[PDB]
């Protein structure tokens, strides 16, 4: 996350670290006991969900580990256009509650009213490097007329936009998955956006977590 800061320590409950093969690989929001959900592009091998972390770099009380039993890609995920970039993770070990893990309830409204955004991740600062303490940033949903002139032809209705006019605090390598946080609830999945980030002009890009209700339910109750 580039030209944000470090998160309160109690803020961020729902978020998740996801590792492969001991690389940091992506961010991930726990929706369900169960259950994690993240971009479909963080899909590799042996994924490793870590909840209730902060700083990556030491060994917390309140972390708890587990591996993925099953990997549910939507169904009309487009690698190459980034269409449908949404997976939903089983847990091994359900997470076990406490004041730094809580699931995150979802946004259900995709004609939601205006309300106050942040973004989160362990993922590329504006210096280049990887930082062990989790970044935020407060940032705006944008229109979609904006996001298509900055984006031709790209911009689809699974899709939404986020930025910051004043610094371009944006979203970036690393944060892949991680939550685009609405009034309390999960509005949008870490995407994709501009080389090298920043959202002054090129805002970022997140799945459209309103879209995906139906499908989420029924993959969970299945
Ligand atoms: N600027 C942003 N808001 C932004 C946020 C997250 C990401 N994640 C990387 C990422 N998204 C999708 C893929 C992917 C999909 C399919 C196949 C292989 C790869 N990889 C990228 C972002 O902007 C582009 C970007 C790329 C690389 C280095 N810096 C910025």
């Amino acid at each position: 996350l580039v030209h944000g800061g470090p998160c309160d320590k109690t803020s961020h409950p729902y978020q998740a670290a996801l590792y492969t093969s001991g690389h940091l690989l992506c961010g991930g929001v726990l929706i369900h006991p169960l259950w994690v959900l993240t971009a479909a592009h963080c899909k590799k091998p042996n994924l490793q969900v870590f909840l209730g972390k902060h700083n990556l770099g030491q060994q917390e009380s309140s972390q708890e580990q587990s591996s993925v039993v099953r990997a549910v890609i939507h169904p009309d995920y487009d690698a190459a256009s980034h269409d449908q970039d949404i997976m939903l993770l089983r847990l091994a070990r359900p997470a076990k509650l406490s004041e730094l893990i809580q699931p995150l309830p979802l946004e259900r409204d995709c004609s939601a009213q205006t309300t106050s955004c942040h973004i989160l991740g362990w993922g590329k600062t504006a210096d280049g490097d990887f930082p062990d303490t989790i970044q935020c940033a407060y940032i705006h949903l944008v229109s979609r007329e904006e996001c298509e002139h900055a984006y031709p032809g790209q911009i689809t209705q699974n899709m939404l936009c986020a930025g910051d006019e004043k610094y371009g605090k944006d979203s970036c390598q690393g944060d892949s998955g991680g939550p685009l946080v609405c009034g309390d609830h999960l509005r949008g999945l870490v995407s994709w956006g501009n080389i090298p980030c920043g959202s002054k002009e090129k805002p970022g890009v997140y799945t459209n977590v309103c879209r995906y209700t139906n499908w989420i339910q029924k993959t969970i109750q299945a």
